[PDB]
């Protein structure tokens, strides 16, 4: 009741996760390339248990609930609210999950959701009328720290996205600018496990990255929002300060982390193209035409 956990499929050696694909939310078992299945820990695999009176599972990263509906005949899905009876499951002990509403048991499949992708990693999950034996889940407890971290990252992501949208449309208030400035500094402190504050350049020599947090920055769309912020002015001193901090968060988010380096370099390339390579030349001509 209130506990946060990961649901690890024993036979498949994959965690039950929920993420967006093709601009849609999907529930699935995630294939990992790691040589240690239990090390493939994603914030998108965190579920908060709710005691009905038997159980409901709330996807912490999106607030939606685990459910099942006709697509084995049914398939696990994500739903906006936890009111329907379709989001209620029964645990039968390692535990097997029975979907009350349909009286079916959670069963894994090899049907990938990300077809187009080379070597897909999203495997659909359904329910079978028969109670299998190799379709059990290990309930993996999640540490309070990881939960607190997700809560902060989730809030940060919303603030950055919000402020970014406003900045795209023009400008922001003094408080919003002050808030985003403080948040970016907090993000530096956060991702470097407190080794850097982001207040000066000299301290960079002692920065040490917290890998799980760097990963969180990417997964919870913090990095995505940062680029949105960087792009906004192309679509004073405090503004430059905000941009400097944006690049600082990017720096520590990719520090000694190959996956984030490629992700960030890719997003930077996209932003550059989206902005246009001639935006400054065109702007200078326009300014001169208006005698400036
Ligand atoms: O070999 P490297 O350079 O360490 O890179 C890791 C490798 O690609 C893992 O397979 C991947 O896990 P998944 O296959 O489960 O994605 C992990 O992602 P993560 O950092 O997002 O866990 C990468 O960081």
């Amino acid at each position: 009741g209130g506990d946060v956990v990961r649901l690890f499929h024993a036979e498949q050696e994959k965690f039950l996760t929920c993420d967006e694909h093709r601009k849609k939310q999907h529930v699935f078992l995630r294939t990992t390339g790691r040589q240690s299945a239990t090390s493939a820990t994603s914030s998108k695999a965190l579920w908060e248990v709710e005691v009905v009176q038997l159980f409901r599972f709330k996807h912490l990263a999106t607030g939606h609930y685990l459910a099942a509906e006709v697509d084995m005949v049914y398939s696990l899905v994500s739903v906006p609210e936890g009111n329907d009876i379709s989001s209620i499951f029964e645990l039968d002990p390692y535990v097997r999950l029975r979907h009350l509403c349909t009286n079916t048991w959670v069963h894994s499949t090899n049907i990938p959701i990300d077809k187009e992708e080379e070597k897909p990693v999203m495997l659909k999950i359904g329910t079978s009328p028969l109670k299998e034996d190799k379709e059990a889940f290990a309930i993996v407890p999640v540490s309070p720290a990881e939960v607190r971290d997700l809560d902060f990252a989730n809030d940060a992501s919303k603030v950055l996205g919000s402020i970014a949208g406003k900045l795209e449309k023009g400008t922001i208030t003094q408080n919003e600018r002050r808030s985003v400035t403080k948040l970016l500094e907090d993000l530096v402190y956060f991702v470097t496990g407190g080794t850097n504050s982001g207040q000066d350049v000299l301290e960079v020599v002692f920065s040490k990255p917290n890998r799980e947090r760097q990963k969180l920055m990417r997964e919870q769309n913090i990095l995505k929002q940062i680029f949105k912020l960087l792009q906004a002015p192309f679509t004073h001193a405090p503004f430059r300060h905000i941009c400097r901090l944006c690049y600082r968060v990017l720096r520590h988010s990719q520090q000694d982390y190959r996956k984030n380096q490629e992700y960030i370099a890719k997003q930077f390339g996209f932003m550059q193209k989206q902005i246009g390579y001639d935006v400054l030349a065109e702007d200078t001509i326009t300014a001169l035409l208006h005698n400036n």
